[PDB]
Parts: structure tokens; sequence; C-alpha cells
């Protein structure tokens, strides 16, 4: 199965210049525990934006170009990605923008972060076509002295 990760402020923001402007504790502690072991694709963005192997994942970058790196797998299309991944369970897609518009068709499950902030960036989640989806986990926290916006994690698997 193939599944997409994203944490989204207000109108589908998800970064700005080249990183996130945001600092959620709560968020990334998701984000790991919901792709530690299994192998994880990014766009060269990306893996800028990070700057170092993801650990306890595979690392699978997207680009044109040959890789900078052979702590990670470098791979030039989507259809190597997935097969470069092997026969695993599932495939997490971890963006950013261009990455996610290309494997959306092709996923079967969202992980998704509401986060209540407004942030003017520069790059978006691709706006998914409501009826393709049914929510059935959804669970929101206030903010706290370790996370400055309220939240919500959110799963859908397509219908
Ligand atoms: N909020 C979140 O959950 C989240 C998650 C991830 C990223 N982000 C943010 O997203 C932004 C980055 O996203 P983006 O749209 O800029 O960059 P991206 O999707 O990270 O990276 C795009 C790059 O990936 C490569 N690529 C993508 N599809 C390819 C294909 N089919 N074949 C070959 N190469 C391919 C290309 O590299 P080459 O130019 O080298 O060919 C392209 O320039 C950052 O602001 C980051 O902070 C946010
Ligand atoms: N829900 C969600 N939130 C995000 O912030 C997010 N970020 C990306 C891409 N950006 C990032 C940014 C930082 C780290 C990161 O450093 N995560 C660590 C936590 C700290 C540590 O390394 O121990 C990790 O191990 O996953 C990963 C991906 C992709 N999907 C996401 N999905
Ligand atoms: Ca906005
Ligand atoms: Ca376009």
């Amino acid at each position: 199965m193939i599944s997409l990760i994203a944490a989204l402020a207000v109108d589908r923001v998800i970064g700005m210049e080249n990183a996130m402007p945001w600092n959620l504790p709560a968020d990334l502690a998701w984000f790991k525990r919901n792709t530690l072991n299994k192998p994880v694709i990014m766009g060269r963005h990306t893996w800028e934006s990070i700057g170092r192997p993801l650990p306890g994942r595979k690392n699978i970058i997207l680009s044109s170009q040959p890789g900078t790196d052979d702590r990670v797998t470098w791979v030039k299309s989507v259809d190597e990605a997935i097969a470069a991944c092997g026969d695993v369970p599932e495939i997490m897609v971890i963006g950013g923008g261009r990455v996610y518009e290309q494997f959306l068709p092709k996923a079967q499950k969202l992980y998704l972060t509401h986060i209540d902030a407004e942030v003017e960036g520069d790059t978006h989640f691709p706006d998914y076509e409501p009826d393709d989806w049914e929510s059935v986990f959804s669970e929101f926290h206030d903010a706290d002295a370790q996370n400055s916006h309220s939240y919500c994690f959110e799963i859908l698997e397509r219908r």
C-alpha cells in the first residue's frame, strides 16, 4: 500500500522558502511513529530541507540528477521509486508538494495533521477530491507549552 503523510496549515500550506516555519513536537512524534521501519519517498527539495537520512527508514530520494549521497537511495522516476522500496507492507510518501501531487492518485491512505496556524507559504498539499476519501480516525489537541498551535491527526482511507 502507498500512503501519504503531511502536515497542513490553513489553506493547505505545507512549506515556505524551503522550510516549515513552525515547531510542533507532537506532530514530529506522530510522523516518526507512522514512518519508522518503513521506506520513505521524498523529493530532492525535501531531502535538502531535512538535511540527513531519517533513522530506521529506507530513504529514497527522487531527482532527475545522479545522487549526491550514498547514505540514501536515489531514483529518477515514480515507478523506480516504488520498485526501489521493495515488497514491503506500506510505502510512505513524505513530500514535498510536487511529489505529493504525483503519488496522490495511487495512494490508498492519507495521514494528515491539520494545524491551526495561518502561514504564508509557497508550497501546498494537493487539493484532494472530498468524495474519494473516508475519514476513519480524527483526534484533536489543544495547544500546550510544547506545541504552540492546536492540531488534529486525521487518517483517511480511499473509498
Ligand atoms: N508540511 C509537510 O508535511 C511537508 C512535507 C514535505 C515537504 N514540505 C515542504 O515542501 C517544500 C518542498 O516541496 P517542493 O514541491 O518544493 O519539492 P519536492 O516535491 O520536495 O522536491 C521536488 C524535486 O523532486 C524531484 N522530483 C520530483 N518528482 C520527480 C520525478 N517524477 N522524477 C524525477 N525527479 C522528481 C525533482 O528534483 P530535481 O530538481 O533534482 O530533478 C524536483 O525538483 C519545502 O518547503 C518543505 O518544507 C512540507
Ligand atoms: N505530519 C507530518 N509532519 C511533518 O512535519 C512532516 N514533515 C515532513 C518533511 N519534513 C521533516 C522535517 C523534520 C523531520 C525530522 O527531523 N524528524 C525526526 C524527529 C527528530 C529525530 O530525528 O529524532 C525523525 O526522526 O523523524 C522529518 C521530516 C514530511 N511529512 C510530515 N508529516
Ligand atoms: Ca492561509
Ligand atoms: Ca501543474
